[PDB]
C-alpha cells in the first residue's frame, strides 16, 4: 500500500554529512576504505575560514566530511559576512556534537524541488526548525529540520558545483577509486522509543510506512512517494537474552542518532573483494562470518537467483542473502566506522522488481535474523 | 661542545601520543600513509572504559593515537578504580586539547632509567608538573611535566607489552606494512618566544644546546647527553616579506605546540616512493617541488656522497639535501597531517658520523633555506 502522501515533492538522497574533529583524516580513510573519489572541497584554500569540508563521491553517493577550524579565524565575521560555505554550520554545535557522539552523521540531505516550501510545510506540520532556508549564490536553497537526536534532515533544492563556494579538487589530488558503490539506499536511526519518533517524522514529511514481511530490535521504514527515499528507525527490545544492539548504541552514542548507512553496489562481489582487500591496510573491517550451516542452506533458498559458484562466493565474502515478496537482497555489515560501537555501514545489492528498479526491492534482510539463529544451532550439532 | 649536563639519565624517545577525536580513523590513515603496523590496543575490547588508544610501530618508532569515550561509560569510577590504561588521561583535558588545537601531539615520551626521579628532579628544577609518577602493574612508571603549550614531556621507565593493560593486536587485524621508517629523530616545538621556552626546558632537563652551522624562523636545538634525544624549538621572525610559517602555526594552533616530527628512514628513496604512491589514495601529500635549478646545483654540492643516478632520484622524489661540518642530510616535508596548517612530518636519512651513527649528523637542513632562495631566482632567469 502506497498512499503517496508526501507533503512536498522529494527527489532523492543528495548527500550525507559527517561531523568530525579532523575532516582530512576521516575523509582519506573513508576514500581508501570505500573507493570514493575526492571531488569537491571548501576550506582555507577556498577562502572558508569557518569549517573544512571535503566531499567524496562514488556513483551518485556523496559523503561530506566537515570539521571546525579555530573560531578565532572567523571572529570578525557575522552571519551576513560569513565565509562558511554551509551557512547552517555552528562552531559550538559541531564541537558539542562530536564531544557528545564522536564521529557520526549530522545531516541526511535529500533533494527537493523547493527547499523553502519543504521547510515551511514541514514546520507547519510539526517539524522542529534547525536552520531556516537560505539561498546560496542565487542558485541553491538549503534548510534543515530536526530528524532525531542531533541528526537533521537537510532539504536541498536547485533552481537550475556540489554547493556554491565548493571547488572541484585538482586532477592530481583526485584519484579515480571505484569499488562499485553507486548510491545511498537507506539511512537508519536508532531511538529509545519508535512510536513518538515515527509519528514526528511521518507527521512533517508525509512519508508512509513501507512494511516488511529474537532480534534485539523493533523497527519501521518510512518512504517517499516513489519509495526511493527510505528512512528506517529502530528501537530496543529490552529483556532479551542478548542485550539489544540498539540499547548498546544509545548508551555509547549518548542517545538517539544515525545507526547505519546502506550503500547500493552495482557488483557486491567486486565491492566486497576490494573492501576486504583493504581491511587491514586502512579500510573497513566486516562483521564476523556466519557458520557454514548458513551457506549450506543457501541453495535451498536462493538457488534460483544465484549459481552455486556465486553461492560459494557469498560464503567466501561473508555476504548474507534474504528474499522478499518481490525480490532478493544481498547484504553485509561493516564493523563500526570509528572508536564507538555506534555508526556502521551496510553494503547491499538487490535483484528483482524491475519496471529501473523499484525501491526497497528485497526488503532489509528481516529473515536473516531467524536464518542465522538456526544455523548457529545447526553448527553446534 | 657537549657538557653532558642531563640532570637524570635519558635513554631514547619511547613514543609520541596524538590526541584525537576518533583514534580509529586517524590511526588507520597514518598506518597506510606511513607504513606502520597496528601493534597494540587499549579500548573497550580490553576493558578500558575511558579512552581508546591504538599503537602503530615502524622499526623503533611508536605512534599512539588516543581519543575519549563518552564520560558516561566511566562515571562510576574514581582514579584508584579506573580502567584507563594511561592514568594521566582526562576527558576534559583531551576534549579541550582537540577543540583548541585540532589533531596534534599531546605527549613526547622519552624513556628514562627512573621516571619518578626524572619527575622529582625535573620539578625541583622548575618543571611544571602535569601528572605525578604512577607505577603501572609493578612494572612501569609514568610521569608527565609540561613541555610547551599543551604538550607534555612524558617520562617512562621500566623495572624490567608497550604499557600494562595494552594487548597485542590479533594477527589477522595486523598487516606487516613497512616503508623503511625506523625511529624518531627529533620533535620540534613552535613557541611565541624562544628565549623563555629554551630556558624553561633546558632548566629542568639539563639538555644542552646542539648548535647548527630570510627564513621566517629562529631556532635552537636541545639535546641529551648522547644527543640522541633532540628537541628543537622555533619562534617567528616578524617583519619578513613572507609571513612567518611559525606565526601562521601559532594562529591556527591557538598558541604553542608541536610543529613537526622527523622520522629516520633506512632508505629514504624507498620510503618516499611508497609514501608518494599513496598520497592520493589515503596517505600523505608532500611539500611543493623545488625548481630544477636546485637539482642542477646538487652535484657541485654533494656529488661526493651520492651518484648522479641518486641525484636524479632526488629530483624525482623531491628530496632536499644539505651538508654539515660532519655529515649529509637528506630531507623532505609533508603537507600538514590534518585540516589545520600546523603539525607536519619530515622524512630524513643522514649519512656520516659513524663511531653506530652519532645523533644530529648533518644538522637539520639550515643551508637549504639559502639554497632554495637562490634556485628560485636562478629559475626565473
Ligand atoms: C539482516 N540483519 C541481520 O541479519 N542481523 C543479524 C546479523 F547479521 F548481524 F547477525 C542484524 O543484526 C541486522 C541489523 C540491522 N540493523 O539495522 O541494526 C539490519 C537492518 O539493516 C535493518 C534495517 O535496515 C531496517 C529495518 C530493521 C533492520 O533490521 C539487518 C540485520
Ligand atoms: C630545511 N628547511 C627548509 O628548507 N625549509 C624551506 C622549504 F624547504 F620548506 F622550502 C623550511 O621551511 C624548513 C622548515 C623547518 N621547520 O622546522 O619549520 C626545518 C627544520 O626541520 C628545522 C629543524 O628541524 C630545527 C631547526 C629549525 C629548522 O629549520 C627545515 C626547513
Ligand atoms: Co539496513
Ligand atoms: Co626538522
Amino acid at each position: 500500500k502506497n498512499p503517496k502522501s508526501d507533503k512536498f515533492k522529494v527527489k532523492r538522497f543528495h548527500h550525507i554529512e559527517f561531523w568530525c574533529g579532523d575532516a582530512t583524516n576521516v575523509a582519506r580513510r573513508f576514500s581508501w576504505g570505500l573507493g570514493m573519489r575526492f571531488s569537491a572541497k571548501s576550506d582555507l584554500s577556498t577562502g572558508n575560514m569557518v569549517h573544512a569540508s571535503y566531499l567524496l563521491t562514488s556513483g551518485d553517493l556523496r559523503f561530506l566530511f566537515t570539521a571546525p577550524y579555530s573560531p578565532s579565524l572567523s571572529a570578525g565575521e557575522i552571519k551576513p559576512t560569513t565565509t562558511a560555505s554551509i551557512p547552517s554550520f555552528d562552531h559550538g554545535s559541531c564541537r558539542s556534537f562530536f564531544s557528545s557522539h564522536g564521529l557520526g552523521v549530522r545531516a541526511v540531505a535529500i533533494e527537493v524541488e523547493d527547499a523553502e516550501s519543504a521547510f515551511s510545510i514541514s514546520v507547519a506540520n510539526g517539524a522542529i526548525p534547525s536552520s531556516p532556508p537560505i539561498v546560496l549564490n542565487e542558485a541553491v536553497t538549503i534548510a534543515e529540520v530536526k530528524l532525531y537526536g542531533d541528526v537533521v534532515l537537510r532539504y536541498v533544492s536547485y533552481k537550475a558545483e556540489f554547493l556554491p563556494g565548493f571547488e572541484r579538487v585538482e586532477d592530481a589530488s583526485s584519484f579515480p577509486l571505484d569499488y562499485g558503490i553507486r548510491r545511498l539506499d537507506h539511512a537508519v536511526g536508532n531511538v529509545p522509543e519508535l512510536g513518538p519518533a515515527l509519528t514526528y517524522v511521518a507527521g512533517f514529511t508525509g512519508f508512509h510506512q513501507f512494511a516488511e514481511f529474537e532480534s534485539g530490535l523493533n523497527s519501521a521504514v518510512l518512504a517517499s512517494n516513489d519509495e526511493m527515499v527510505l528512512l528506517p528507525i529502530n528501537e530496543p527490545v529490552h529483556g532479551t537474552k542478548r542485550k539489544s544492539q540498539i540499547q548498546t548504541y544509545l548508551e555509547h552514542n549518548e542517545g538517539a542518532g544515525l545507526q547505519h548507512l546502506a550503500l547500493m553496489s552495482e557488483d557486491i562481489f567486486r565491492t566486497l573483494r576490494e573492501m576486504r582487500k583493504r581491511s587491514s591496510i586502512g579500510g573497513f573491517d566486516f562483521m564476523p562470518s556466519p557458520p557454514p550451516t548458513y551457506y549450506q542452506n543457501l541453495k535451498k533458498r536462493v538457488g534460483d537467483v544465484l549459481s552455486d559458484d556465486q553461492i560459494k562466493e557469498c560464503e567466501e565474502l561473508g555476504i548474507l542473502v534474504d528474499r522478499d515478496d518481490q525480490g532478493t537482497l544481498l547484504q553485509i555489515f561493516t564493523k563500526p566506522l570509528g572508536d564507538r560501537p555506534t555508526i556502521f555501514i551496510e553494503i547491499i545489492q538487490r535483484v528483482g522488481c524491475m519496471m529501473y528498479q523499484s525501491g526497497g526491492c528485497g526488503g532489509f534482510g528481516k529473515g536473516n535474523f531467524s536464518e542465522l539463529f538456526k544455523s548457529i544451532e545447526e553448527y553446534e550439532k
